């Protein structure tokens, strides 16, 4: 009924802001927009009940200043705190200090989270929990050879020497031979005490042309968890997703109650809260775990779309209390989804290209949701990542819901700056693309990347 939140912090900024301000409006939840002197032009911020800014411009003291967003709740009477993604979204000390702060935290536990937080952890919770991972160590690589290399040896060359403390494509070695097996693990050990102040490191193996699947998830804290199919975002440049898309084509319902049932499982046996997402490599019609987002992420709509349900709803009606609303059964996939992210950059450098927007016109009709805070006379700033919108594309086909996304970028005009849309249309146009199923190595090299 009405046991719904009173009013909720939102701990973010740009698209991601204004989508949470969106459903906290239908639930009727009152809003307090934190926000950074140079984020006060923010759609989300003008939008909202309360206003609060945090600090300046730079992360470390606006958007990622714990106290500072802690204290914003303070003051307001917010009872919750949602961090959206991408800051604190996966920080364990702000979850648990908005807990020890007599705050909800708008995600699953802490202990959670720095669970999911350690890859060697995760990885032994999950192969625990029948869900398959990727042949490894099952632990963290000792310091004698001997061992490592008889590791290797019986999961075969390639292989891959990771860190714990995840990074985002820092902290990864692939070792061919027992020849550089030692430096590598030397290399890497080196890497991470340095970066993520950790050098544990695990080994598994490296696959070759794998695709990237993910499973969307549920779960309720009180023994309900629901999977909402997958998604593939295989369409990287430079670890940086370009394109996501549901559900995964070439991935067959039966599969997909596979890795679902299990993916749920896991949820329940982890005492999981929230929504969060469930990370595979697929290659050989077999599927692998690397990791665990406990967190919303960016390209959620897609999932929205061909199934329905509202995540960010859902986010906020398991952070008041309630049960899930749904049950597996209740849960169809229907149509194709394809969301192209539009980032504010050089498509020769790749390079962040910031500026005031002069013309703006967002493409509708049908099928076509338009995600992000722009508009004419809006100043996107420097400090901040380089993502200003969404553009997501639905069709009762795969077919159809591209079709549509060529039309849609076509009729987008954003002014006064440089952004990737053209390559949009250009991956549009992939005939590779068309057909479907393509690697995360598909993009680097028809970009010509070396
Ligand atoms: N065993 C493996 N075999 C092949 N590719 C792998 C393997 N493990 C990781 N990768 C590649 O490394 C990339 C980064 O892996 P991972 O998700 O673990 O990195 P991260 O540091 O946690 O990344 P991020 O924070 O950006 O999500 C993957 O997208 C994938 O391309």
């Amino acid at each position: 009924g009405s046991h719904m939140l009173d009013k909720i912090v939102i701990a973010n900024r740009g698209e991601i802001a204004l989508r949470i301000l969106r459903a906290c409006k239908e639930l009727g939840i009152k809003t307090v927009a934190v926000h950074s002197s140079a984020d006060r032009d923010l759609k989300h911020v003008l939008l909202a009940d309360e206003t609060v800014c945090i600090g300046p411009a730079p992360s470390v003291k606006s958007y990622l200043n714990i106290p500072a967003i802690i204290s914003a709740a303070e003051i307001t009477g917010a009872v919750a705190i949602h961090p959206g993604y991408g800051f604190l979204s996966e920080n364990a000390n702000f979850a648990e200090q908005v807990e020890r702060s007599g705050f909800i935290f708008i995600g699953p536990k802490a202990e959670t989270i720095r669970l999911m937080g350690d890859k060697v952890s995760a990885i032994a919770a999950m192969k625990k929990a029948g869900v398959p991972c990727v042949p490894g160590s099952d632990g963290p690589l000792g310091d004698d050879m001997d061992k490592n290399r008889a590791i290797a040896k019986r999961i075969g060359y390639p292989v891959i020497i990771k860190a714990s403390g995840g990074g985002g494509g820092r902290g990864m070695r692939v070792v061919r031979g027992d020849a550089e097996l030692a430096q590598s693990i030397s290399m890497t050990r080196a890497e991470a005490k340095a970066a993520f102040s950790n050098d544990m490191v695990y080994m598994e193996k490296y696959l070759e042309n794998p695709r990237h699947v993910e499973i969307q998830v549920l779960a309720d804290g009180q023994g309900n968890a629901i999977y909402l199919a997958e998604r593939d975002c295989s369409m990287q440049r430079r670890h940086q997703k370009v394109v996501e898309e549901a559900p995964a084509p070439g991935i067959t319902p039966e599969l997909r109650r596979y890795i679902g049932e299990r993916c749920a499982k896991a949820c329940v046996d982890i005492g999981y809260r929230g929504a969060g997402t469930f990370e595979f490599l697929f290659e050989n019609g077999e599927f692998y775990f690397i990791k665990m987002n406990t967190r919303i992420q960016v390209e959620h709509p897609v999932t929205e779309m061909i199934t329905g349900v509202d995540l960010i709803k859902e986010q906020l009606r398991i952070a008041a209390g309630q049960p899930l609303s749904i049950k597996q059964e209740e849960v169809h996939v229907r149509g194709h989804a394809v969301e192209c992210r539009i980032n504010a950059e050089d498509p020769n450098t790749f390079l962040p290209s910031p500026g005031k927007i002069t013309r703006f016109h967002a493409p509708g009709g049908f099928g076509v949701r338009w995600e992000s805070h722009i508009y004419a006379g809006y100043t996107v700033p420097p400090y901040y990542d380089s993502m200003i919108g969404k553009l997501i594309c639905y069709g009762e086909n795969r077919d159809v819901a591209i079709a549509r996304m060529k039309n849609a970028l076509q009729e987008l005009i954003i002014d006064g700056i440089k952004t990737n849309v053209d390559l949009q249309i250009r991956i549009m146009n992939d005939e590779n693309f068309q057909h479907g199923g393509t690697n995360i190595h598909y993009l680097e090299k028809k970009l010509g990347l070396q």
